[PDB]
């Protein structure tokens, strides 16, 4: 009820997401380094109890056919499941299940409770496993405990201690089906991006199909489209869907209208649980989940291949659930199906709307009798799947910790070879920079170049990067943002250059192109700040190595694609979101606070790096000099500015006296003048006495963003 | 996007307590503001913006050709949005220049204002903050247009992001009183913590109440809210007269013709707003109140002309080109010069909140005395520009720069200077072994250390435990001060401190100050040892102790704590509920949401509860400092309900057989209930914490003891 500044202007930047996660809110000390904590965890022990877990039943909740596994899988899965290959968001790296919204969710009702049932384990081992490893850890005792074995598995996801600010869709309304005042579908069923599910607080897809219409075909499409937009092809969608329907029920024992208060909006005493059924007893064999009541195999405490059997062995009609929600029941069926509480109950076998798409679908009927015909297929797909879902966010395989970890390479890892020679040194990395600087590249080149293969890092995924010189592989080479053509001469003297370098080695040592193209870019900052009469040494840390083309999935690579980089003042076409909140969405993939955005914005500017040579926020006379001259004439008052009548997103500057044009500008170059808090900044940097910060808060940002990937350092 | 917020919006807000990280300042991290300000050229500042005071820009060009006027209502506004309420809001972080000050429908044009200042405060820098360029600003107006001000003293350091403040609950600038989400009750009655009338304005509306052109009315308005700034009556008399014997009121035409506020603007205004479409748009044709009033015969002169034309002429009512309701002198002559046009002249005209100071029977006395006594008017305008303007600042000790006034002012809440030999390291330790030894218990040593220091807050940086003022009246019978206790714990440490002090030589001593900290301190440590961990809490002395003469006892009466969660304190029944309240006191006190939650645990086993209250009290080792709170609380062996007597007490059942465990409050029972609060009690309740629990409660009661400490700045 107090008014707050996003009441007043709601559609102006929120600078706060740039500032989220500081050491205030963290309870741990600045010094905490969760991977040695982790590599001490005796995790073997951790794993036993996590056995003894699964059938230890509570009366609060009480366990269906006596073993948590199945409800286990499903929070790991949604942890994993909320990730959007788009811009990296969601996943289980952060343990976000544990925070709003994603605690509230509709499709995570009653995994408060499964959270609920971990923290004793939790409590007794403390900072050494986070809660992030724990659900996923979890998830993997379910499946071992009931007789899968899995591929493998990773700790170190560090835990965070507040909301990720993530765009989840526009919608007001839980669950509101397509076509509303803010549908996230448009045209022929296209789903915006960023988003990868069908409904506000939905993880993938409808259960009864595509708004609530049970056709299985259709909803396929959906799954087709979701699954891919979280990283998963066919086969992997068709595996995870069977795999994890091999194992436990859905809850709908009763109308919906029972279901109370999600976590976020129940009282005090809940003490921090929701959903709470007025239906019966409220829980076990009462309980009210998703509203659907389906149970698919004939052991679902126990790994099987009776998923497959079942989906092509009956046909199936239409039915609805206790709830009221549409589902599937088994023509002529037997009643095989144990129930969950009553050994003397049975069911006949039933399927969701969604089960059906992979037998009605002709892509996924294929796949689906290729795995019932051959259930080793399918169980060594299941687990490959199992370990990408959970691990897809969790960056190199350097972060990966502990005495489970697989030692096969994966190509959608993006793997990074390992390096096998002696590294250059200090008197080296001189020498190449000379041999760069008198080669005739320009800072404008090096500057670009270097930002170019850098700049595709984000924190969100821990994705991208100059690691690995991909910027020579495709598809980076073609992107529009990294001008190909000037990237291909400059690429072709960079390893001219190396070839001559490595030739004259002894021992082992060379250099790799990653690790070149990145010393360059250092040596252009150099040059610029020379230029500029400052004596500056920018540093450099040896290491990266050169990966192949057959270790680049080409179309993996397609989402790192810039289409929006304020950086370069570019943008691939027009979007319905404003220039300026494209760059604090990039700003925060990059890890970037909002005094780094403005410095390395700025010197950017001056130094070349705009794509095309485009003179937009070039607010200098001194190109290729590291100056704090963006600020200086971006604040002279002496200049009136105004939209251009043909692009109301370009803005000229004009002598305030005499008419005079003396610059143009972008809505990204404009904002450092226009917002407050971005004001307040350029205004420190375009000051008499800032000269020198500039230039050393300059090279100190261009340093961190070269090493974002580099977890072989920490 | 739909936020938590949308979702969620009557849910705690935490964000509060995690701004100002040193994420988003610029400046490096071992930047200190007073070491850049105390060498800065102070009097090479103050000759630049003198001569920018009659330097016109084309762009707002300069009324009568002076900006004097312009930047004395900029510092006005600046400083006018304190409240003592809370300490927030004042002229001490630089707001104006963030949302949502910097688009009030009051600060209209002060965008203007505060970009004239820019070459300024590109010339030097870091050496000078906005904060305190914009105060100083007007003090040259002032000085330039012949006025002798009382004094400045630097040392605000500039923020990075807007504050977050309770300005109301209203969805519309400038509602009038009574609709839905009305700041008035009862008999005209404004809601604590507010002190303005209506949404984006400083103080009072200067048409009359809600608009009613009634000077008495207004006058009612006046009062109350000023006094809510801290303000008695001669002192607004003083303010009102002083500031509008300067410049002049903007209303060349309908407001209709005034676009967006700057936040609202288009991104090629470049952070200014209220762009005019009525003619030119400024100077002559300038649109800010939409009122069109010029006090004195002398615009840009000290006088005492203000209340030559109040009590010289009768006033008719009347309208600006505007329609705003104001008043012009009956039968006057064209004696007020106009802003541009040197050929004409215009009759004296009033606001209705000036003609207040009239007809308001008790303003009238005071404005009659400086009518016939301007030097006593000069005199109480200027101390009352210093304190206005000065009054978020903090201890004297923050004061910085040559033009520091050397009187010491009874709203200073000053502390007497310390003239003797402090006690070392070895004397701390003997006086905590006497404390410890005299049977004081560690509840009562905590809850005394705890009452003394968390009147502190960083809001306004009043209180604290500097000046031993829990001894004096009022602080001595605050309710949650549990004065009886107080009193007998008092009169054992000024024995000890007797003791001590009689013993010395060579003029060492030790005020009462530093023993009640010091003796909070020796509790905090036995409460360790009594969990059998041996720790040394760390104490620095240099506290002095302030008399019953130099401390104003009304103005101390704001700081009473009605609701402090910490002691599970709550003085009465408000509409807001009890854990937004923590969250507030948290943020007054400084503390982040781990420092919040470490304390609170704490505090509950050590026996810090007024009263002895056994709600949130989730130990059978009171008195030990163990992390049992959070053990306790995460025990989903427990079950709890609201009781049918007091729905904001809840019991603790055992699950299984019904059995009453524990008894808590809302305050309590957040920490297991909100999921950020619920991860934080999470990592103090596990079971390797023990170690750290107590480390990190003792660095956050040091930081609860240290907050007033500027003399170690
Ligand atoms: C098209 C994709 C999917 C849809 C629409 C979907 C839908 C559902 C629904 C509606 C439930 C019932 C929730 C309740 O009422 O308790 C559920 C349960 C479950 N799902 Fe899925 N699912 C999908 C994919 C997945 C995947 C990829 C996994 C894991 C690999 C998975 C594993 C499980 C498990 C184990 C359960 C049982 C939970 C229990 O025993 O408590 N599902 N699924
Ligand atoms: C009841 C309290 C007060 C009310 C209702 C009030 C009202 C206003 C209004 C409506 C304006 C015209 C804004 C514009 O159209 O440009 C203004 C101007 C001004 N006020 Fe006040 N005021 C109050 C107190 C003060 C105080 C305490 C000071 C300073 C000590 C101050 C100093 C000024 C000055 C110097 C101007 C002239 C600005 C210029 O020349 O541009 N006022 N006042
Ligand atoms: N929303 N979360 C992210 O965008 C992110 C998280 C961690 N580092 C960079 C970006
Ligand atoms: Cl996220
Ligand atoms: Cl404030
Ligand atoms: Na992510
Ligand atoms: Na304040």
């Amino acid at each position: 009820n107090g008014t707050s500044n996003r009441d007043w202007w709601p559609n102006q930047l929120d600078l706060s997401i740039l500032h989220r996660h500081s050491s205030l809110s963290d309870p741990m000390g600045k010094d905490f380094n969760y991977a040695q904590a982790f590599e001490k965890l005796d995790l073997a022990a951790v794993k036993r109890d996590l056995h003894a877990l699964m059938t230890t039943s509570q009366d609060w909740w009480p366990a269906d056919f006596g073993h948590y596994g199945g409800l286990f899988i499903r929070m790991a899965w949604h942890s994993a499941g909320t990730y959007r290959t788009a811009d990296g968001r969601g996943g289980a790296g952060e343990g976000q299940q544990r925070f709003a919204p994603l605690n509230s969710w509709p499709d995570n009702a009653n995994l408060d409770k499964a959270r609920r049932l971990l923290f004793p384990i939790k409590q007794k081992y403390g900072r050494a496993i986070s809660w992030a490893d724990l659900l996923i850890l979890t998830g993997n005792v379910a499946l071992e405990s009931m007789g899968f074995k899995t591929f493998g598995f990773a700790g170190g996801r560090a835990d965070t201690w507040e909301p990720e600010d993530v765009y989840w869709g526009s919608e007001k309304i839980w669950l509101e089906l397509s076509g509303g005042p803010n549908s996230r579908y448009s045209g022929d069923r296209q789903l915006e991006n960023p988003l990868a599910a069908v409904q506000m607080g939905l993880i993938y897809v409808n259960p009864e199909g595509p708004d609530g219409n049970p056709d299985p075909v259709a909803a396929a499409r959906d799954i087709r489209d979701t699954f891919a937009r979280m990283a998963m092809n066919d086969e992997e969608t068709v595996a995870l869907i069977a795999g994890g329907h091999t194992f436990g029920k859905t809850h709908g024992a009763g109308p919906a209208s029972n279901v109370g208060a999600e976590p976020e909006a129940a009282g005090i005493e809940a003490q921090g649980l929701g959903w709470k059924s007025a239906y019966r007893t409220g829980k076990g064999a009462d309980a009210i989940t998703s509203g659907l009541e389906v149970t698919w195999t004939t052991t679902p405490t126990q790994w099987s291949h009776n998923f497959f059997e079942n989906l092509f062995g009956y046909e199936w009609e239409l039915t609805k659930s206790p709830a009221g929600a549409h589902q599937w029941v088994a023509k002529g069926a037997d009643a095989v199906i144990p129930d969950a509480f009553d050994p003397s109950k049975k069911h006949r076998p039933t399927m969701l709307t969604t089960d059906l798409s992979l037998r009605f679908d002709p892509a996924y009927e294929k796949i689906s009798r290729r795995f019932h015909e051959n259930p080793e297929q399918f169980a060594d797909a299941f687990a490959r799947a199992w370990f990408k879902l959970t691990h897809r966010d969790m960056g190199p395989r350097a972060r990966y910790l502990g005495p489970e970890v697989p030692a096969e390479v994966l190509l959608w890892q993006d793997p990074i070879p390992a390096v096998d020679h002696p590294l250059i040194d200090a008197a080296d990395a001189a020498e190449l920079k000379a041999k760069v600087l008198a080669s005739g590249l320009t800072v404008s080149q090096l500057v670009s170049t270097a930002w170019a293969a850098a700049s595709t890092f984000r924190g969100s995924d821990k994705r991208g990067g100059a690691n690995g010189a991909r910027i020579r592989l495709a598809p980076q080479k073609d992107w529009e943002a990294n001008q190909p053509e000037q990237l291909a001469a400059v690429l072709e003297t960079l390893e001219a250059i190396r070839t001559a370098f490595n030739g004259a080695q002894r021992g082992g040592k060379q250099v790799s192109l990653a690790d070149l193209i990145v010393l360059a870019g250092c040596a252009g900052v150099e040059q610029a700040a020379k230029n500029a009469g400052h004596a500056v040494t920018v540093p450099f840390a040896p290491g990266r190595a050169d990966a192949s083309q057959e270790q680049t999935d080409v179309e993996s690579m397609a989402v790192l694609e810039p289409v929006a980089d304020g950086f370069r003042n570019y943008l691939k076409g027009k979007y319905r979101v404003p220039a300026e909140v494209l760059l604090v969405d990039k700003a925060q993939l990059l890890t970037l606070s909002a005094p780094e955005m403005t410095v390395l914005l700025g010197g950017l500017r001056v130094l070349g790096a705009n794509v095309g040579q485009s003179r937009h926020g070039v607010f200098t006379a001194r190109e290729q000099a590291l100056t704090n001259d963006f600020f200086v004439n971006l604040l002279d008052m002496g200049t009136e500015w105004k939209p251009t009548a043909a692009d109301a997103d370009v803005f000229e500057g004009r002598d305030r006296a005499t008419g005079e044009l003396k610059w143009t500008g972008t809505r990204v170059d404009l904002v450092f003048g226009s917002h407050s808090q971005l004001r307040a900044l350029a205004e420190v940097y375009g000051s008499a006495d800032a000269q020198e910060k500039f230039v050393r808060d300059f090279v100190a940002v261009w340093n961190k963003v070269m090493n974002l990937d580099r977890f072989d350092l920490a």
